[PDB]
């Protein structure tokens, strides 16, 4: 496909926020993008001397996000042209991701509502029915690769593993797995489906209703394994409604033909709420 072209000049950069894999993150301003043409925030990533591997996954990145369009899917402006560095441009999402955000409102750090929570996950699950409805396994699904925006908007993306902070979210089981987020079938036989992203969900209804805590916390990454394998389940946080607990299990089902699909679990938390927010276009 056709990806939108930023130019360089129009891009100024005011503060770094991290580095992945594939290069830096910053915020920035950005001339010329929105209908006014004055400068708007933005992020920015850029990759410095990529590799060809670096190159091709910039490509790969950018074609993908170009054709996945949701509400719910992080927001992409474009990239520049070629060059030093590769830069694309992203919609900047001011609350940053949402594991350190669920941390951020924990009893470990006001608090978050029994409504916000359902929100956060109704959110995530309709970002999910949109990306099964295109046929597009994620496999990294986990808070930390969710953004939250104003008004408690949280996109989906994937940012992969951290290069510059320590992270004990990823394991090598080659590459890097987020093992504590994968169903028994993804960590045995490598089988990622829509499926094992609905278990994955389950563990991120875990995290919100944990305010972030890392799944299986009190478990080394032997023992996870071992743990998934055996079939043992994250427990019932203690704040955890019935319910919602009930929605994890079905998401945790050892056949993954038996786990509920994500159109049924985003019908079953918009059931759940007492007020869930309406939605508008205007
Ligand atoms: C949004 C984003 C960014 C960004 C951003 C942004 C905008 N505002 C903020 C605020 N905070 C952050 C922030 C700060 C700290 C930390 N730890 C994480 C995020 C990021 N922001 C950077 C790199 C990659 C991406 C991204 O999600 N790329 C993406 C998305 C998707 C969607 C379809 C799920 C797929 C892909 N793929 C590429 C790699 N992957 C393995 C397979 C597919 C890449």
């Amino acid at each position: 496909t056709y990806v939108q072209h930023i130019k360089r000049r129009d891009i100024v950069l005011k503060r770094e926020l991290g580095e992945g894999a594939f290069g830096k993150v910053f915020l920035a301003e950005c001339y010329n993008l929105s209908p006014t043409k004055d400068k708007m925030l933005v992020a920015v990533k850029a990759l410095k001397d990529p590799t060809l591997a670096a190159r091709k996954d910039f490509q790969r990145e950018a074609e993908l996000l170009t054709n996945l369009q949701h509400e719910h899917i992080v927001k992409f402006y474009g990239v520049c042209g070629d060059g030093d560095p590769l830069i694309m441009v992203f919609e900047y999402m001011k609350h940053g991701d949402l594991n350190k955000f669920l941390r951020a409102h924990g009893p470990d750090a006001g608090e978050l509502g029994l409504s916000q929570m359902l929100h956060i996950a109704s959110q995530i699950a309709s970002g999910m029915v949109y990306l099964a409805s295109q046929h597009f396994v994620h496999r990294d699904l986990a808070t930390r690769n969710c953004l939250v925006g104003a008004n408690l908007l949280v996109k989906i993306g994937d940012f992969g593993m951290s290069r510059d902070v320590y992270s004990t979210d990823y394991y090598r089981l080659h590459t890097m797995l987020p093992i504590r987020w994968m169903p028994p079938e993804s960590i045995m036989y490598r089988k990622f489906t829509t499926e094992s992203d609905v278990w994955s969900f389950g563990v991120i209804l875990w995290e919100i209703f944990t305010y972030g805590k890392q799944p299986w916390f009190q478990l080394s990454n032997t023992e996870v394994i071992e743990c998934i394998t055996q079939g043992r389940v994250l427990e019932r946080p203690r704040v955890c409604p019935k319910e919602v607990y009930d929605v994890m299990l079905g998401c945790w089902q050892r056949e993954p033909q038996q786990r509920l699909n994500i159109k049924e679990i985003y019908k079953i938390l918009h059931a759940l709420g007492k007020a869930t927010p309406i939605y508008l276009d205007i």
